């Protein structure tokens, strides 16, 4: 058949930051690793997707995909997407629900649309919905063990860089340099600039909340991941108590969780991650859910891909990044007048520069 | 330090069934996957914990330990066991929550206690809270493809080798043919019998109610993962129109969906498997949960460990699993008059054969 899967190769790289980014739970970062799979139809066609680490895993889920999942692909029929999906889920079912395993199943995903899509002439945006092709952008800086000279120069590059809206990471030890730096930020950036804090889980109930009411008057657009993102309870009993909405999915990797999420978490906005909750099906499936809640349908990572999928919904946030994937592919992220902006070629959208990547695979 | 961690060594092998074993999600399995894993402290002593799969996942278990976790041990005090995993759980946790992530964290949970047992002259059951070294046992054959005519036979080599209690898969596309099975074995084994069912999760909300209405007559003592463990609301729908206790906890990975389960899924009996829920450490923390709930602690799979688990909380009920790995440990299991035996021997009370699986390693 001419669709049928012929050939997987998978890629392991690893890309070192050109700083040092820190955060209150992931602590350190030097480089990520990045988990490349193109698969070759027996037509000839190729789909290539990805998923990313701050680190570790790579080699785990360049196992899992070369010894697990890949040899039983082989031979299937690459047009049946929710199929092949729902075969993975259930093949790597014991040592899955999450994990490595959605980091895999989602690269693999991935690849699929990239074929599909070049399959139909269609780009990413509008397979995924066609809502709108450009979204909202906010940039994420990892930069908790920034000197606040540091932050503020930071975050008025990216101010300067064309961006509207930013987040910065929250979660020192000591919780009075939190208020100070939030303080310090909205001072620099003026009213007309949104804010968002991420704080990685690595607060107690107790202290997000003691934290949110010492600096809603800053008028703070979401509080992400305020504490374990397991503790759903823990987040409504959060958000009972304060006024910044809550954000919270980039740790959920099954459309279950974004259940819990929805049913209990009482959130304001919601971040499913492409790279891992099963690729653009378990994505779509997410932000669907989202949906039904009247709950904006955000991104954390990989604005590369996420831009298509913010746009197609279009009502959340793209996160920008400070993991500079798509700098290592044809398309940097392309910002016009404050809004990230997806390509309109067929396929996903992004198409890794394997020259400059060559150098640091593994 | 004399217990600094020095050296840690892991293998993988790939171990062949004597036959093929069959369930309803999991499919046909034709061997197992053993992970083991030696940590050597400075003053030379050594402790050896391990992991399973039903084929599935051990390269990507054994990359996460080698590439991930193992180089992050090397120096660390091989005392501080609650340490240790506190820091695997965040080491590990943007590709963890469950999933490979907990295998890895087990085998090298499992191998502390070894240590710390050895250390401390004592065997596994007097550390897991001593409340008793037997345990109560039962049979549990992955058993979905056998022929009636093979099941009853296989059930009766059980009550033959001395056990008085038996568990069956069921899973079969037409419900009939399970109700058939059920009434048959119960007609063989007769009233003085245990007879629990297993779904693996292959049924509904609705067919496990139709399926467990139309076989409770036939005095079923639980009735294990009937649907999706992901929906514990399914669960509570389940119970809430049947008579069959519900079972539930091998594909439970994280202390917070043991929560989630005892607060929503309405259990008789839960089953906490030190193999995934993070070695011996997360085992403790689920069982004493479980008991906080005043519900029995069981356990599936890896009888030659769990014996150990089960007895010192003296609440629950053994799996005597289809998965021979007793059989490449210098100790079988043990029966004793119906009931499973743990070592007194120091440490874990496993010791691998390495002579007899040194052939299957990869
Ligand atoms: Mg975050
Ligand atoms: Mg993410
Ligand atoms: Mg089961
Ligand atoms: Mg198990």
């Amino acid at each position: 058949m001419k669709t049928t899967i012929k050939d997987i190769k998978t890629r392991l790289f690893k890309i070192p930051l050109k700083e040092i980014l820190s955060d209150a739970k992931h602590g350190d970062h030097d480089h990520f690793e990045l988990i490349t799979t193109t698969v070759t139809l027996e037509d000839g066609s190729q789909g290539t997707g990805y998923t990313y680490t701050g680190g570790k895993g790579g080699y785990s889920i360049k196992a899992m995909l070369e010894y697990d999942i890949q040899p039983a692909l082989i031979g299937k029929d690459a047009t049946q997407i929710e199929e092949i999906y729902d075969f993975m889920e259930w093949h790597i079912h014991y040592v899955g629900r999450g994990g490595i395993s959605t980091f895999a199943m989602s690269a693999v995903d991935i690849a699929l649309w990239d074929l599909k899509g070049k399959r139909e002439g269609l780009p990413l945006w509008k397979m995924a919905g066609g809502k709108n092709n450009t979204c909202k952008a906010y940039c994420g800086g990892i930069d908790l063990q920034f000197p606040l000279e540091k932050l503020l120069n930071n975050i008025c590059g990216y101010l300067e860089s064309g961006f509207n809206a930013v987040k910065i990471k929250i979660g020192r030890e000591n919780m009075q340099e939190d208020i100070d730096r939030i303080k310090a930020v909205r001072e620099l950036i003026g009213p007309d600039i949104t804010f968002m804090i991420d704080a990685n889980y690595s607060l107690t109930v107790e202290q997000a909340i003691k934290l949110s009411k010492a600096v809603e008057q800053y008028d703070i657009t979401w509080f992400e991941e305020p504490t374990l993102p397991d503790d759903y309870k823990g987040f409504a009993e959060i958000a009972d108590n304060t006024a910044i909405p809550l954000a919270m999915g980039e740790n959920l990797h099954t459309i279950h969780e974004f259940g819990y999420a929805m049913d209990q978490a009482k959130l304001g906005y919601c971040q499913p991650d492409a790279s891992n909750c099963g690729g653009i099906t378990g994505w779509l499936k997410a932000a669907d859910l989202i949906t039904e809640h009247n709950i904006p349908v955000c991104t954390n990572g990989m604005q590369e891909l996420h831009v298509s999928l913010v746009s197609a919904f279009d009502t959340g946030w793209l996160e920008v990044h400070s993991f500079p994937i798509d700098e290592y592919t044809k398309r940097p992220l392309v910002v016009e007048n404050f809004r990230a902006v997806a390509s309109n070629e067929p396929g996903i959208g992004v198409e890794f520069d394997w020259d400059k990547i060559a150098q640091y695979e593994v």
